[PDB]
């Protein structure tokens, strides 16, 4: 019976899961804030043996795992990652016998939110919504003089450009996504992406500087790792079309940095629709918010009911497991290993 | 050379597309809000002789057509419905010696907002948006004690089942991104629509009762006439689950009145997301508007870029063809037969 945290869950949706039953040996606390810096955060999971991760909403520093002795397990919803970097660093958890598990996670909650914001951003649905709300029929905004003529108004993506930067598996789904609405899709990425794509009947762009200028709807579906921070510059960016659309649902800083604000002030592209910040969670505001031709979403790319009932239920059943001596989910079996061979 | 005036435009949209250069040899006057009453869109017209209406926003009564004798043309956008209701009195224009032309319309556009509103409905992409602008992170704000658990975070499509109300082509359209998303699509309708979507590949519903029973999204594609007028009642809607999806982007009399707000108040179904009104422009006190759990848009089905260029430039086609006296556009062919034979 552990003493049990989960992090970070701003809905309070952990608990309503089907799967939380799993708990049921354990005292289990659900925290509905995020909060920063090693001291507070160490106060508040001071007793807790088993840490739940909701994602990378949570870093898990060493200066962190220095002041919480009690703790034995951190258990991560979805994918650990290995690189240099990580939210949690792997060598410090196994410097004091604490085993990270992993979990598994799904293209289809993510791949679904960025068709969503393609869809909410081409039809201006937001911006319409709002402003009806305030009494104003059928008014959109966006009819400054530095704006597209009409821009206002909804788009339709049969037989438009779809630009896809990366064709990982949620690339892939939105690629589908684009050929069943009657988009013209053009794939770029690494060498190993271009040969999925091309297998799979998609055309590759001739070059990433042809996916900008070309792209009615630009997606990027990229992990966020040392060849990718700042792939996408303000260069790449005002290359695009007056009424083109960026959409980043995968990471912030794949774009430079002010890249995007820089860029949608130049005029192209025309609008973006983005669901990750460098900092999360924004309580404080944020530029892009005051933008009328940028659509935020507050990182609800895996927020969703089944994604949850999955990557909780994954988590929660990686806890039972190790409890058990079933240690296949550790990601750093080196921590298992005693103090004196550590 | 013509007084023609365009009626309704409320974004002024109109005058800034490609085919309205088609007008150049006439004045065109373009309105950009809407009258309802008699007297006062009497004297808005007073001096034109070709009126340009768009789809079903103004009403032309007889009252009306008494009140302006410099009428000659009226061009219909989209399609003219010789149905017993009509928002043009086709036997007072031939009275008065008014041709009414008809335009051609197409699917695409209501279909592609139809599916934004869906997936804008299932991941609470407004509430998320607006909550975030308010400076609340991760709120969509769903905040009734009655609702299902965690009705506030987002649904994935995939698996779920898609009803469709009605299988003509916006319908047809609907099943196609249904089935692109992993949807189980549900099909009902009279015979022939039933017969069109098994040899599609789609299950069909026994009964109405099965279609509003087992849908999570359920779509409305009907057009309206003596038979479907009024088919929805709120004993079908509260047929629906608590966690179900009712869209309608097709006509508001589909469904009886008040039947929409009566069935959301009473949990069934858990959302709605509409673009049509039984009144528009609505009024900022309207019900269904104050709802957390719909999504109203103004009706901007039709509201689209190409969607604009096909409509308008077919409806300022049949004015030029007809001056020339090529008369297949004109919907009452009578109406051309001298004033003393009418
Ligand atoms: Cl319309």
């Amino acid at each position: 019976s552990l003493k049990i945290a989960v992090l970070d869950d701003y809905q309070d949706a952990v608990r309503k899961l089907d799967c939380f039953s799993l708990l049921q040996d354990h005292e289990v606390k659900v925290f509905n804030n995020t909060v920063k810096g090693v001291g507070q955060l160490a106060a508040r999971v001071a007793d807790v043996e088993a840490l739940v991760l909701i994602r990378e909403r949570t870093r898990v520093t060493r200066q962190l795992l220095d002041r919480l002795p009690k703790l034995k397990i951190i258990s991560q919803t979805g994918r650990v990652s290995r690189d240099a970097g990580g939210h949690i660093d792997l060598e410090a958890c196994t410097d004091k016998g604490v085993v990270v598990l992993e979990g598994k996670g799904s293209p289809v909650a993510p791949a679904e939110l960025t068709w969503a914001l393609v869809m909410a951003a081409q039809r201006r649905i937001p911006q319409y919504v709002a402003s009806l709300k305030h009494g104003a029929w059928q008014q959109s905004g966006l009819k400054s003089t530095t704006m597209p003529p009409n821009f206002g108004i909804g788009r339709v993506l049969k037989g438009q450009t779809l630009g896809i930067f990366g064709y990982g598996k949620i690339g892939q789904l939105v690629a589908g996504y684009g050929r069943a609405f009657g988009m013209n899709v053009l794939v770029w990425g690494r060498e190993n992406s271009k040969e999925r794509a091309r297998a799979d009947g998609f055309a590759v762009a001739e070059s990433k500087d042809a996916l900008f200028e070309q792209s009615d709807v630009l997606s990027v579906h990229l992990r966020l790792n040392d060849e990718t921070r700042s792939i996408i510059t303000v260069a790449d960016l005002t290359r695009m079309k007056p009424t083109a659309l960026f959409v980043n649902t995968s990471r912030a800083e794949l774009v430079e940095e002010n890249g995007m604000v820089t860029a949608l002030n130049r005029g192209r592209p025309g609008m973006a629709a983005i669901d990750v910040f460098e900092t999360e969670p924004i309580l404080q505001g944020h530029t892009l918010l005051r933008m009328e031709n940028c659509i935020c979403t507050p990182h609800i790319g895996y927020v969703e009911r089944e994604s949850y009932e999955m990557y909780f239920g994954i988590a929660f059943q990686n806890i039972l497991d190790i409890l058990q001596g079933n240690v296949d989910s550790v990601a750093n079996p080196t921590a298992l290993a005693p103090a004196l061979i550590r």
